[PDB]
């Protein structure tokens, strides 16, 4: 991984975020003991690989945020840790890859179309999906699972149009058995996301958005541990007589 | 390492550290590859066994600055990386282990008094004295040297005086093969301290002094990369007709 930095861009940020966490030790008069603590739970962070884990739920928002500004598309939310490139590809209308555990989960069927920013549809438009069993586990992230479970490619059609049927997904706890739920802990905090769909959308000469997708009235949606929810990400859907849910969502890309 | 904390403190102490890094985020429009790259290096440290060294160069002056308005006695500075418990015991007179090759370089002669705030002298009274060669080499993270080489726990005499021999030390540049001197590099900054002494002063019912005390005229003491260095803690040795170097400075502890 490599950026475009210059030297003096990277003193200005490293100045002022070094500043600011040094005002805070100011500010609250962190001792020599926490000093310590804060120490060894870094060391701890990275012996865990929680890295990943730790900057996409607490540091990630910002940098999507920063992002956010520039684009007049479907709104973005953040990639979190487990995104994997090349899920095989299905058709525009398709179910996604599943055990028979998953089958016995209310089935969310999601239907829509991929645009541009006039509302015309795109041809060669693809939506990468990807999130989590009822059980709140991520294929490739625990080895149990089929290696794509819940995850695909999917090819829209010439319209720019899906539909993706799937299981209704459930509120996630990140997990918590290292220093990342450590850090939770001895704060009172709580280590729960909503319900959630993660997608990236693309098409030929557009600029692809990294979203999710969230569920009305759904559990922590106003406490996302990861503040990774916004308004506007909020999805409706009606039962059908089937006992499925049923949704329709368009996304709008921005021009590369 | 454990520390008292509430989770009340903790909680409001992450909000504003991470609250703050988020705005620098914002403040400088942080992009994707930027955030990329500081996931990788931040692993990077970890696996390079860095986090003592990055953490007390660049955030413990932070944490001793907030120490430091509790205290009326000697200043204090930054411990370090390299301090380490027990080196052997010295008399009040005494000279540093050292090899020869350290018996080539001109000696510093170190004398003086440890005394409580009313400028009263201390019995029991102890100065761990550590530092680094000539070489810029600390004994015990150099496998070449002798384990306790310029290293002692002088016991000063029932006055609190002392008079320790060792050599000058010379400007020391810290390890730059990692994800800290990278850090620096990126950023066209330099990664070397002044010539300095590290030393924890220490007498039976007595608050101890982590200090260090560095040369008066010698190079990068107003461009410390650790930023550890005071004006009260500067010595100004004079040289003897034997050629060595001589210098008094005192200590002064609060009470426990
Ligand atoms: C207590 C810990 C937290 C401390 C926070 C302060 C540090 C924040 C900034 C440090 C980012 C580290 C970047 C140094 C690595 C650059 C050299 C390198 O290996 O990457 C290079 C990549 O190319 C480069 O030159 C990188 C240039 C600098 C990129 C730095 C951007 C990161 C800023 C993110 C800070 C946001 C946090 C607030 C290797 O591939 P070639
Ligand atoms: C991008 C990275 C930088 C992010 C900075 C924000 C995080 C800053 C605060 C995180 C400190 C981590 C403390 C969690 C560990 C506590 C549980 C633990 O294992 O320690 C315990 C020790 O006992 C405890 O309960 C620790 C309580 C909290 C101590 C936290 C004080 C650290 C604050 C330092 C922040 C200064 C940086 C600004 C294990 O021993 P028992
Ligand atoms: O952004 C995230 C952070 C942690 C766990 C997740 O499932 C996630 O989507
Ligand atoms: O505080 C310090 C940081 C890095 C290297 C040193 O020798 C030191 O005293
Ligand atoms: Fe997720
Ligand atoms: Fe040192």
């Amino acid at each position: 991984a490599t950026a475009d930095t210059s030297p003096e861009r990277l003193a200005a940020i490293a100045k002022d975020a070094l500043g600011a966490l040094n005002d805070v030790i100011l500010k609250h008069g962190v001792t020599y003991p926490e000093y310590r603590v804060f120490k060894q739970w870094l060391i701890d962070v990275g012996e865990g690989g929680e890295w990943p884990l730790f900057l996409d739920v607490f540091i990630e928002h910002s940098v999507e945020e920063v992002l956010a500004r520039s684009r007049k598309g479907t709104m973005g939310s953040i990639e979190g840790p487990y995104y994997i490139e090349n899920s095989p590809e299905l058709p525009s209308k398709c179910t996604l890859p599943m055990r028979e555990e998953d089958e016995k989960i209310t089935p969310l069927v999601f239907s829509g179309q991929v645009t541009d920013l006039d509302g015309n549809g795109l041809a060669g438009a693809k939506v990468e999906l990807w999130h989590a069993d009822n059980d709140g586990y991520y294929s490739q992230f625990a080895p149990h699972l089929p290696e794509w479970n819940l995850r695909g490619t999917i090819i829209a059609d010439e319209e720019g149009r899906y539909e993706i049927t799937t299981i209704q997904p459930a509120p996630y706890q990140i997990p918590t058995d290292g220093p990342t739920g450590q850090f939770i802990e001895a704060q009172n905090g709580h280590p729960w996301r909503p319900a959630h769909l993660h997608l990236i959308v693309s098409a030929p000469g557009k600029e692809s958005v990294t979203t999710q997708l969230y569920f009305k009235g759904g559990e922590w949606i106003d406490s996302d541990v990861a503040s990774a929810t916004k308004p506007e990400l909020i999805l409706d859907p009606k039962t059908g007589d089937d006992g499925k849910n049923y949704v329709t969502y368009n996304f709008v890309l921005d021009p590369a």
